[PDB]
């Protein structure tokens, strides 16, 4: 039994807009399989672009979102997890708070100066590709100022296990470090997802600190590789990146297990431990091809599937069939759809 705000993020609450994209849009964006980008400027027609498109889905997304209510949706009891992000002061914005109230999610929105819009992410999906364009707007004015109120800071001070994702780093690194640092002075469970090969990348420097104050790490094959180049791993480099990213000193240098999670498509996921020699492998449930309805946000899934059963004092075997049937039930979902409690199975 947890007690309420146990578990806190903060992040970029955005509006998913899910189309079903035509093979010239991904040419003519340059945009790659299963990945992701932050719009520049040759982008930005692709939001007027595909809203001439028929059937649309718009449905609340952003990464740490997702997976701190699918935690919340999951233990079932109200208020145990609670959540801070940046909206705009328009519909999108109040649709993803009442997404949250309606979920039983304590949270306390940064509200963006008007004009600035609530941001959103294009979502191309197509047979050949699935793609994403994201536009951050209203969730890039989250600032140190709003998260350190009275009110808002004591969500972060009453919390024992915090999830933040990569994405972070882009809209309010000074915020998710602040919290990294008040997690690992008070011994807390401070969870991190390495979000998107770009991060791994170009934001090599505050991916390295961030896992420095991490307990545990989440990531996928695609974000292992990245970081693996990056760290000049050159041979073996999944394997080396798990290796490397549980192998990092925390940042009081004190001893500390840190536990790293490399999730692989269908192919069986990695996991080891700072105290252990050895690399796992997990064998994950096959899934046939006319099974798969949207496999996107199937990894913010595993993720909530995995602590929230973790924090609850299952093993490690339990909780992973945990974050996988967590994954498998948003793949068989349109968008990180959340449905009736009861039907989870
Ligand atoms: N830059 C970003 N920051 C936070 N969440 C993002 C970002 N880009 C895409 N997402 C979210 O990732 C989810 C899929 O994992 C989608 O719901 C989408 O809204
Ligand atoms: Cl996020």
């Amino acid at each position: 039994d947890l007690s309420e705000g146990y578990v806190f993020g903060m992040g970029n609450p955005l509006l998913d807009i899910i189309v079903d994209a035509d093979d010239f849009m991904y040419r003519k964006y340059n945009l790659k399989k299963d990945n992701i980008v932050l719009a520049e400027e040759k982008h930005m027609t692709i939001y007027d672009e595909i809203q001439k498109k028929k059937k649309l889905n718009y449905i609340a997304g952003g990464a740490t979102l997702n997976t701190v209510k699918m935690i919340q949706w999951i233990i079932q009891k109200p208020f145990v997890c609670s959540y801070v992000g940046c909206i705009g002061a328009d519909i999108q914005g109040k649709y993803i708070k009442n997404d949250c109230s309606a979920l039983d999610l304590v949270t306390e929105f940064q509200i963006a100066e008007e004009p600035l819009m609530t941001g959103k992410v294009a979502v191309l999906v197509s047979e050949k590709l699935r793609s994403m364009v994201t536009y951050l707007g209203a969730a890039c004015d989250l600032s140190l100022a709003h998260i350190e109120q009275p009110h808002v800071w004591s969500l972060v001070e009453k919390a024992q296990v915090y999830y933040i994702a990569g994405f972070v780093i882009n809209t309010c690194y000074e915020g998710m470090l602040k919290i990294a640092k008040h997690s690992l002075e008070n011994e807390k469970l401070f969870c991190f997802n390495l979000s998107a090969p770009f991060l791994s990348q170009f934001n090599t420097k505050e991916v390295d600190e961030m896992i420095s104050y991490s307990n545990i790490v989440f990531g996928n094959e695609s974000e292992a590789e990245a970081y693996g180049e990056v760290h000049g791993l050159l041979e073996d480099t999944v394997h080396a990146t798990a290796r490397y990213i549980a192998d990092l000193p925390f940042a009081d240098g004190k001893k500390r297990k840190r536990l790293v999670i490399i999730t692989r498509g269908k192919n069986p996921l990695l996991y080891t431990d700072s105290s252990d020699s050895e690399i796992h492998q997990f064998m994950v449930e096959q899934f046939k091809d006319d099974q798969i309805i949207d496999t996107n946000g199937a990894g913010d899934a595993f993720a909530a599937g995995f602590i929230a059963d973790y924090i609850r004092g299952k093993p490690m075997i339990t909780s992973l069939h945990a974050a996988v049937k967590a994954a498998a039930y948003i793949i068989c979902r349109s968008g990180f759809s959340l449905g009736s409690r009861d039907s989870y199975s």
